[PDB]
RNA sequence: AAAAUUU
RNA sequence: AAUUU
C-alpha cells in the first residue's frame, strides 16, 4: 500500500559546510594511528540512504495485536496530563536549536523575546483552525563519526534528519511535553527502558534472567525503523495519545499534528527546492522516542503472544528490545523466534539481523551495549555494562577546527568506567593530556576532572576501582578494536598508566586521589582503597 | 532535529 | 557537555 517516501530528484543539500580532518591530530595521535578509518557521515552520502529507507509497507494485523492494543489505552487513561504554557515550552528549547525560517531562534525563544512568542501564538491559532493542511519539514543529513567497517560495506551513509520550523516544535511541546513526560512509563512499566539507569538496566537484566527456572533471552531491532512506521500505526500512537484525559485544547492541537505533521509531508532541502514526501516517521519530532518505543512495545509484545513466548519480561528503548523468556527447549525456542520474527514482519517491524535465542546474559547485544562480569575486591562476581570499544575509540579520534574530542572521552570514561578499555586505554590518555597541558583544574562540560573519583563512586560503586579477570569475549574485543584502530595494545597502556599513576601521585593534591583510586589497577603493590565522603 | 540517561 | 535510541 503506502510508500514510505517519494522523492523529486533534488539534492540533500548541506546545512552548512561538513568539516574535514587535519594532517596532524595532535590530542588523539597518541591515542591511535590509523586516522583514515576514522570519518564522518556527509550529506553526499545522503542518497543513497533514501535508497534504503524509501519502500513499500504492508501492514497486516490480527488478534495479539488488538488485544495488546486494547490493554495499553486501558492503561493510558489513569494517566491525566496537562498543557504546557507556551511560555514553559519555549524554555524546554535547547540552547543551540536550529533557528526558524521567520528571523529568530533559539536565543529569543529562551529569553522569550516578543517576535518569538507572537510567531509561536499565530502558530499555535493556525494549528487550531487548521486540521488538515500538510505542514512542511526540513531535510538533512545527519553527521555522525564512524570507524569504517570493510565487512560491512565500508562507510555508512548518513542518516535522515526531518523536521519542522522551530515555531512548531515548541508547540508540539505545548501539546504533547507532559505526555511524554508519563505516558509511556504509564503503558509500558517496569519495560520501559529510558527510565533507568546503566546500573538499573543491569540488576533489572539479571533479576528477570534469576527469576525464570530455565531462562532464554533475545534482542531484537528493526531495521530502518523510522521507515517501517506506518501512516496507521501514527494514527494509532494518536489515538493512544486521546485516551487519557487532556484539555479539549490539546485533543485539537494533538490530532491536528498528527494530521500535519506526524503521518507525514513534503521536505525541503536547505536550499529551498521540494525534496520529496514522507509517509512514515519523521526523526524531528517530539513524538519520535514516545512513539518509536510505544509503537515498538505494541508489536513485541503482539509477537510475543503470536509466537508463544512464555513468561516474557521485556525492555524497550526506542526500535531496540531485550526479552528474557522462560526456554521451552531450544527445539521449540527456535521455532519461537521465527514466528515472532514473521508476525513483527507482518507488523512492518522487519529485523536487520534476525534475532537468535541464546542462554548465556553475555551473549544478548542491545542499544549498542551488552552486560559483562568481572571479578571485584573481595573475589565476588560483579556484572557491568560495556559495549565494542570502536566507535568511541573512533570518536575519540575525530579533531577538527571546530570539534574536540576531550569531552567525548570524558563522557565515555564515566559511562563506562568500569569497562577494561575505559580502565586502561581512555582514562590512561586523557590524564596523560591534561597534566601535558596542565589543565587538570579546568570543567569541561561541566564537570571536573579531579571529582571523577567521587563520580564514579557515586554512580558505579567503589568496586569500578578493584576489578579484574575480565571476560574473554571483553579482553577479545577490547585488543581487537585496538589493533583495528593502530592504537597499542594493553600492555603498552599499562605502562603508560604506570608513569601517569606515579606523576599523579607526585602532584599531590585531588589529582593524588585520581593517581591512587583510578590507577590502582595499574600497579604490583594495590592499595587499600576506601569510600570516598563525597558521594 | 527530537527524547531519555549520565553530569 | 557525554552517551544512546
Ligand atoms: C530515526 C529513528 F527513528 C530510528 O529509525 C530509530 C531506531 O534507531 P536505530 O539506531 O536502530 O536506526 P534505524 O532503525 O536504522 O533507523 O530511532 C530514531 N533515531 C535514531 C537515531 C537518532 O540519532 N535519532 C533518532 O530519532
Ligand atoms: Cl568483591
Ligand atoms: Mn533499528
Ligand atoms: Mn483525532
Ligand atoms: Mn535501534
Amino acid at each position: 500500500s503506502s510508500m514510505s517516501y517519494s522523492w523529486t530528484g533534488a539534492l540533500i543539500t548541506p546545512c552548512g559546510p561538513e568539516e574535514e580532518k587535519l594532517p596532524i591530530n595532535p590530542l588523539s595521535n597518541s591515542l591511535l594511528r590509523y586516522h583514515n578509518k576514522v570519518y564522518c557521515t556527509t550529506s553526499k552520502s545522503a542518497s543513497q540512504r533514501a535508497k534504503k529507507v524509501t519502500f513499500d509497507r504492508t501492514q497486516v494485523l490480527d488478534a495479539h495485536y488488538d488485544s495488546v492494543l486494547k490493554d495499553i489505552k486501558l492503561a493510558a487513561s489513569k494517566v491525566s496530563a496537562r498543557l504546557l504554557t507556551l511560555q514553559q515550552a519555549c524554555q524546554l528549547t535547547p540552547p543551540h536549536s536550529a533557528r526558524s525560517k521567520y528571523g529568530f531562534g533559539a536565543k529569543e525563544v529562551r529569553s522569550l523575546s516578543g517576535r518569538a512568542v507572537n510567531h509561536i501564538k499565530s502558530v499555535w491559532k493556525d494549528l487550531l483552525e487548521d486540521p488538515q493542511t500538510p505542514i512542511p519539514t526540513t531535510i538533512m543529513a545527519k553527521n555522525e563519526v564512524f570507524c569504517v567497517d570493510p565487512a560491512k560495506g565500508g562507510k555508512k551513509p548518513a542518516r535522515l534528519i526531518v523536521y519542522p520550523d522551530l515555531g512548531v516544535r515548541v508547540c508540539e511541546k505545548m501539546a504533547l511535553y507532559d505526555i511524554t513526560q508519563k505516558l509511556p512509563q504509564a503503558v509500558m512499566g517496569a519495560s520501559y527502558g529510558f527510565q533507568y539507569s546503566p546500573a538499573q538496566r543491569v540488576e533489572y537484566l539479571l533479576k528477570a534472567w534469576a527469576e525464570k527456572k530455565d531462562p532464554m533471552g533475545f534482542s531484537y531491532d528493526t531495521r530502518h525503523f523510522d521507515s517501517t512506521v506506518t501512516e496507521r500505526d501514527i494514527r494509532t500512537e494518536e489515538s493512544i495519545y486521546q485516551a487519557c484525559s487532556l484539555p479539549e485544547e490539546a485533543r485539537t492541537a494533538i490530532h491536528s499534528l498528527t494530521e500535519r505533521l506526524y503521518v507525514g509531508g513534503p521536505m525541503f532541502n536547505s536550499k529551498g527546492q521540494t525534496c520529496g514526501y514522507r509517509r512514515c516517521r519523521a526523526s524531528g519530532v517530539l513524538t519520535t522516542s514516545m512513539g518509536n518505543t510505544i509503537t515498538c512495545y505494541v508489536k513485541a509484545l503482539a509477537a510475543c503472544k503470536a509466537a508463544g513466548i512464555v513468561a516474557p519480561t521485556m525492555l524497550v528503548c526506542g526500535d531496540d528490545l531485550i526479552v528474557i523468556s522462560e526456554s521451552q527447549g531450544t527445539e521449540e525456542d527456535e521455532r519461537n523466534l521465527r514466528a515472532f520474527t514473521e508476525a513483527m514482519t507482518r507488523y512492518s517491524a522487519p529485523p536487520g539481523d534476525p534475532p537468535r535465542p541464546e542462554y548465556d546474559l553475555e551473549l544478548i547485544t542491545s542499544c549498542s551495549s551488552n552486560v559483562s562480569v568481572a571479578l571485584g575486591p573481595r573475589g565476588r562476581r560483579r556484572y557491568y555494562l560495556t559495549r565494542d570499544p570502536t566507535t568511541p575509540l573512533a570518536r575519540a579520534a575525530w579533531e577538527t577546527v571546530r570539534h574536540s574530542p576531550i569531552n567525548s572521552w570524558l563522557g565515555n570514561i564515566i559511562q563506562y568506567a568500569p569497562t577494561i578499555w575505559v580502565r586502561m586505554v581512555l582514562m590512561t590518555h586523557f590524564f596523560s593530556i591534561l597534566m601535558v597541558q596542565d589543565t587538570l583544574d579546568q570543567n569541561l562540560g561541566g564537570v571536573n576532572p579531579l571529582d571523577l573519583p567521587a563520580i564514579i563512586e557515586r554512580l558505579h560503586g567503589l568496586d569500578a576501582f578493584s576489578m579484574h579477570t575480565y571476560s574473554h569475549h571483553e579482553l577479545t574485543r577490547v585488543a581487537s578494536a585496538l589493533r583495528k584502530l593502530g592504537a597499542p595494545p594493553l600492555r603498552v597502556w599499562k605502562s603508560r598508566a604506570r608513569a601517569v599513576r606515579a606523576s599523579l601521585i607526585s602532584r599531590g593534591g585531588k589529582a593524588a586521589v585520581c593517581g591512587r583510586y583510578l590507577f590502582n589497577w595499574a600497579v604490583k603493590t594495590k592499595l587499600k582503597l576506601t569510600p570516598l565522603p563525597e558521594a
